[PDB]
């Protein structure tokens, strides 16, 4: 089983398994069971912006998830993620469908990472910036229904020629290089991470949501990862 | 009066103003009298680093003091700054001796702030970072005795023609812009502040120290600020 | 008399003074003469954007101007620009109007400067982006008919409150900080700029045009550097 | 035969197969025979830097050579890149020895690459920096006789215990994850790269040099290419 952080944009209440009854933003440390949520307040249609924030001093993992002209939703939890996540990892973007669908458009996706390490004071750092995605777009790895170069995006789910999302669908991807999230030698170790989303829906509930997410380098969606799970974990533990 | 924000390397206790019984650093919101402190292992004529960061999801002030080998000193207290610092602000350096003396030489200095507006979901963003310092550096504001060239430094305080710290000395350099710390209607706001910084006293008693700070635009160092007040404060309040 | 390098953006073809016959782009050394120009299809009420870049390796100052979808124009001018302009100097925007008008706006600003030092091998570093201009831009110096805050922009010539452009119209924006523009020891130097604009016009003929430009820092508007002098030269030679 | 375009620091002048006289840098398209050189004044045992430059508004590809208070050597060609690149590549250092041997050792190694697509107006970035290399550098492809972590350092080809170099090796490290090097559709696109050697020989004649080059993205060492084919080409036509 995949060592998974995740921050997931979650659009359908999952009571059975612990979600709160709402559309919610979660910090999921190694089970979609959230650490810590917050009420989210979706609107169907519209772009959003996700952007996550990590430093090794206060350790402690926030998100904020905004519309244009409209309020914030921010959820933070106290973690150590050397003692969560091996030395090396592959970030990237999840999303799922169920009984229930929506579309998982992603339309920029940067991210930054940094170490100053304790022995010699000199950083080392990855940075990349997706605005818009390739047919055939290298840098990334594309699991499961996860396709690019349509209108210039990323589409996480699939999304028929007729424009409709489909259901019991999964789709993930991450970026091609592992990054150094973490090493015992290291001062100082911070990273930043920015999407942007737009989640359309033609029935009355969408679902399921998108997930940021950091994990051993050879993760792979797991077997039954749909729906609820977010193409992150296989089971609700 | 102006509004100090600062980060102090406090290489003397003053106990008498409360200072702890070793050299220390401390975050000074609105007074030389520190929120919070942690006990700093100085290294005498030994090349250090300061790693101060800031963000208005947190609104929290962290701040990490290292040398190389060693284990790193770290404090950090939970404020909004936007409560207390104007718009607009200029950030500096600082550094002064008493009776007590050391050389306050500063190798190298970075910063960067960062404002993303929620009208627009679109950044504003300052950087500026000196490896090295020159004689006419018309980038930053010399207060008092800070002078730059020497070696390509800049001394805070003031040495001699024969290597030698001298008391009673004060100097401040101020980055040349202005910048803007806080807006009202911002998503996130961050900042991000690096130096280096080799103190070097023939003494057995090194003091006063160095600080880093965010002050209103206008700011000059106050009448008689020399030694435990570190050119930041009118008094000890 | 002030020194000036701009990159001109000339909507209005003055050939009594060497514009071509049709609105261009060029290169301008010490003259409102450009060295060099390309035709520019300029595009009345279009956002665009203009992207300037000089290194010292290959000492040749290059322009491309485009819209989405449309060619782009370039110029290019070989030239050693220190041998030009003084070691410290300022940048900034400008625009004017004449007999003819248009909207000169400005919807983003980004510069960024470089220096690698011969003596140390290490770097000096200045970069700002602007993306929203507020009604109070402190580390903005606004001259002549300049005005920010309106729907977020820099509106450099003269708009009224129905939203028509004057004519007979001069303004410039300058950044705060003096840019560290050559030094004699430094192995490679390069500096990058870039904007966005809007020059819209109810004109059949919109006047007179953008520049960005460097300076030295204390420069200010010449008198009577309104219409095809563009708010940098005194007279037209 | 794999594309290769790479920019080398030649310690050793093979005059039969078109070498000047002297050790030099130069700049190959898809030879192993430079299509420009440029005297170089090689200083065994320092430390020097290499700056790589390349932008599509000019396409110009530069290279600085440069040591601590020496004069630089700069060499440079006019080259369309996107004639002879595939769109995607791995970017990568490469060095070699022959009967004559040197350390060749890389300190620091940084690149940036930079695409602004016409459909948008909006930037695909990345960057990555090392300053020092661990023993499992995760986002690095060694090849050949390549090895990190030995002072944090990445050593290209051998060098035995003592520090003593080792002949007739050849070794490559390549950034993980894949690059888009230009894009028909751009207006603007550009890279720069930056790194730090050590060649240090006990012979009178050091060889055979070090080189960034930039290939095909499955590019591996060319059979038999140690001595004066640096890693990069399988003969020397
Ligand atoms: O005791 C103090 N101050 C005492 C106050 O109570 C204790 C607080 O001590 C300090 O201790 C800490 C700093 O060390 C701080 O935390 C404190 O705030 C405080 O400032 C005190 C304060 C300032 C001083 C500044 C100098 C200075 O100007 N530096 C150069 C070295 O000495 C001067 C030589 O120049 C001339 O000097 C004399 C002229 O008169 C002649 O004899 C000499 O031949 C010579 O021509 C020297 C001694 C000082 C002593
Ligand atoms: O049709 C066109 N558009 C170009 C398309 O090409 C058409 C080719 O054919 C033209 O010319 C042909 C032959 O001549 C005719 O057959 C055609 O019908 C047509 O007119 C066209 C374009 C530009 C023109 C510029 C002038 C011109 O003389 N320009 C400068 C004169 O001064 C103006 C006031 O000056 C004041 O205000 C200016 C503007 O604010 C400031 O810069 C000044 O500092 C000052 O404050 C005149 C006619 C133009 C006609
Ligand atoms: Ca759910
Ligand atoms: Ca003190
Ligand atoms: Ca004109
Ligand atoms: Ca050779
Ligand atoms: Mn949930
Ligand atoms: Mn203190
Ligand atoms: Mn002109
Ligand atoms: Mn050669």
């Amino acid at each position: 089983a995949d060592t998974i952080v995740a921050v997931e944009l979650d659009t359908y209440p999952n009571t059975d398994i612990g979600d709160p009854s709402y559309p919610h933003i979660g910090i999921d440390i190694k089970s979609v069971r959230s650490k810590k949520t917050a009420k989210w307040n979706m609107q169907n249609g519209k772009v959003g912006t996700a952007h996550i924030i990590y430093n090794s001093v206060d350790k402690r993992l926030s998100a904020v998830v905004s519309y244009p002209n409209a309020d914030s939703a921010t959820v933070s939890y106290d973690v150590d993620l050397d003692n969560v996540l091996p030395e090396w990892v592959r970030v990237g973007l999840s999303a799922s469908t169920g009984l229930y669908k929506e579309t998982n458009t992603i339309l920029s996706w940067s991210f930054t990472s940094k170490l100053k390490s304790n022995s010699t004071h000199e950083t080392n750092a990855l940075h990349f910036m997706f605005n818009q995605f390739s047919k055939d777009q290298k840098d990334l790895i594309l699991q499961g229904d996860a396709t690019t170069g349509t209108d210039g995006n990323l589409e996480l789910t699939r999304v028929s020629s007729n424009g409709s999302p489909q259901g019991s669908s999964v789709g993930r991807a991450l970026f091609y290089a592992p990054v150094h999230i973490w090493e015992s030698s290291a001062v100082v170790a911070s990273f930043e991470a920015t999407f942007t989303f737009l989640i359309k829906s033609p029935d009355s509930h969408p679902a399921d949501g998108i997930a940021f997410f950091i994990s051993n380098i050879d993760s792979s969606i797991p077997s039954g990862s749909t729906g609820r799970l977010l193409g992150l974990f296989p089971d609700a533990n």
